[PDB]
């Protein structure tokens, strides 16, 4: 019934299950969350990480 599309993404290796939500009280939810800007998610974790959440639901696999 849900789009799990955000209960999946967040299960994304970089973004931090354990930031989600710290993270996330600056962004919508791990649905946007793992969308934030590169500058953000790269300054925020890893400069490769917030790369690859960003390109990982890019492609929907």
């Amino acid at each position: 019934s849900e789009p799990s599309l955000l209960r999946t993404v967040q299960q994304i290796p970089g973004v931090g299950k354990v930031k989600a939500p710290l993270l996330l009280q600056k962004f919508p939810s791990i649905q946007q969350l793992s969308n934030a800007s590169i500058g953000e998610l790269e300054q925020v974790v890893g400069q490769a990480v917030a790369q690859q959440i960003h390109a990982f639901f890019t492609q929907p696999r």
